[PDB]
């Protein structure tokens, strides 16, 4: 209202400082034709992908949904993963959570929200499958355990699509990889779920796993 | 590989003079807890939505899919539809397209490229819905105005769903944008559809298209 | 109460099939694979069994509301792709029914929550024939949305990449689309029938064509 | 030829009826509005008509791959909603049956193409009852798999937010998990049946505690 006419004033006066300077930006910007990157993030957009990896413009090919989800079911998503791997031929698909996600929380809380908590059963079902772990864990740690928890089972998940294994049957090469920060401080952390193959991806996510499930004493009670 | 460790290189030097700094910067955004836009733009990503707006970090709630679609049953983007409306309470939701987009050209080639192409037929029905108008039109202007159909299009398709439908039945203030910006010069360009309620959807949304439906004769052959 | 009924029903049921040495169970498993896949609307007024008299086991079938091929829907999509690429099912079959409460529902005004979104496509396809419908006289409207519902839906399935390459590989694939008055249980081709790409777009375009001639006693 | 020989069929039951003045279409007709939602399997082998001797239209019905409810699923959530907020109906049945190709195909290794990603919810399902069905004669994992398959689907309804809405406001509200012997046909509850989320809870927990109990002749 206000808001949106500032927007386009702020956008203006960016759009018309990038002319009153004849800014290559739009040019680079247009020599990286195709993305290299698949970028997987939450729609809490905390921290910009692109200020995360400081890549260049037109690198990173991005899908965010509510909690950085890749569900088995999800045409949304899958697409996006078809045509980036296909069409695209993109070998890094790169899955990312943050802390304090607020989608996060909300599969973890009780209060009934509406048609996102359907979304959210999928995180609700990873975190019965790591219940033994996590009450294993201090409640105001379980958060971020959950947010990389999660982060590992998408990776999983995007590993199991038929868009991936069909790619590494057929010869492509495609990694996978599965990565949080936190929002206090944008170090991105490998959580250990990496895959060039169906057999690194199986290894790779029990391996993961298994080193979350032992817990420094400062999470334990 | 090489790539991906310098990323974390590159995320690791960035993080890093971020601390040796004491940056206020993810002090900043902590503050802006809750966005106050969702902003439904494409994967291609061509200029981030942060640079188009310069909104401060936060603002933004994200989704991006390919060619920046709202299709009436896609769970994924009506999730982050309902949790943006109803649990942030967010009243802007802004769709934003971009010229030489990916997904517009490729609803409109006819290659068959495999599960996308299942995705981009919701463009081609809309390709189809304005074929008198763009048949009347420069085979290499159709994109383009291909492009801004699409988003007037999302745009209605936003303001349909029984979540929009019903934010608004029930008093809360939500407003529909729908935008194009040229990847040349990055101007946010409204394409008329504006919404604040249904009756305001359905006249805006037509006078649209009827202003989309007047050619400048350096469009036409 | 009412699931105790059912119970008692299915017993009854299937106890005067074993007693009886009922052939039934036998033949059933002797058709391991269906040969019809069948996409109907889970009113399903009167089921696929009673209108095409198949032997059991010969329709591997999808319900939705309005028997509707959406292209981003992962569910008819999936049901598709295995009758297709895995059960081989060489017939595809789209069934209409008049009196269709989804047809109904999508007309209405009504908001009645998420089956509205499901629904938003009907009104896609209301709209793009909008001059038609508007043509017609209102109360024969829901009828003929049935019926154009129906054909669309046919184009829809004939543009999936999993029919196209279907076809595009040889595979003899063909699809129909149907609809069946509820009162008498005829049932009628809408005209959309493919083969092939070419023969989707020329009788879609046909049966469009002539569904779109009214009955001057309908005409506005 | 297949489908010349499926219209004369149903001109010949049609007709049939027509001449014989049949009160089926009448009586039909006298049921508007169906009591349960029965969400069943694609493979469809018998038919829920044959299995409940139910009343023509007492059945709401969506059958996809192996009768899931995913929690995702804009199609059968669109049935749900439509059932439960609209037709007021008050039972949803889920109904697996043995020798379900979905079940083999969900865990077969084999690579079927879009249709594995439909049957990677009921391979998550396997995996958390991976201890039982290993615990188990592989060649009897399949019909265990389909008994849990039915009662996770049941426990993903009671979860969906349609459903607990319902529950909150005081609907009437029940959900049944059923699998039936395709060789006999006899509807055997399979323990999970729920008017609550409490009920849910329990009944749940208690169903997969009297699944995961294996006859030693099966026990490895
Ligand atoms: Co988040
Ligand atoms: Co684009
Ligand atoms: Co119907
Ligand atoms: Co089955």
């Amino acid at each position: 209202m206000d808001k949106i006419k500032q927007l386009f004033a702020n956008n203006y006066s960016w759009a018309q400082r990038m002319k009153e300077e004849n800014s290559t930006y739009f040019k680079e910007l247009a020599d990286h034709q195709t993305p290299h990157y698949l970028w997987i993030g939450c729609s809490d957009s905390r921290v910009p992908a692109e200020k995360l990896t400081n890549l260049e413009p037109g690198e990173l090919f991005v899908h965010r949904n509510v909690a950085n989800q890749v569900i088995h079911t999800d045409f949304n998503c899958l697409s996006v993963v078809q045509y980036a791997v296909d069409v695209l031929k993109i070998e890094h698909i790169i899955i990312c959570g943050h802390t304090n996600c607020g989608g996060i929380h909300a599969a973890m809380a009780d209060k009934d929200l509406g048609l996102i908590n359907n979304w959210l059963l999928h995180i609700r079902d990873i975190w019965f499958k790591h219940g033994h772990l996590l009450g294993k864990l201090s409640p105001e740690k379980r958060a971020d355990m959950l947010t990389k928890i999660n982060v590992a089972e998408q990776v999983y998940n995007l590993g199991r699509t038929s868009i991936v294994k069909s790619a590494w049957e057929r010869g492509q090469k495609l990694s996978l990889h599965g990565w949080v920060y936190d929002v206090n401080d944008g170090f991105l952390v490998d959580q250990g779920v990496m895959a060039t193959s169906r057999e690194t991806l199986e290894i790779s996510y029990r391996n993961a796993i298994a080193r979350l499930s032992i817990l420094d004493e400062e999470n334990i009670l």
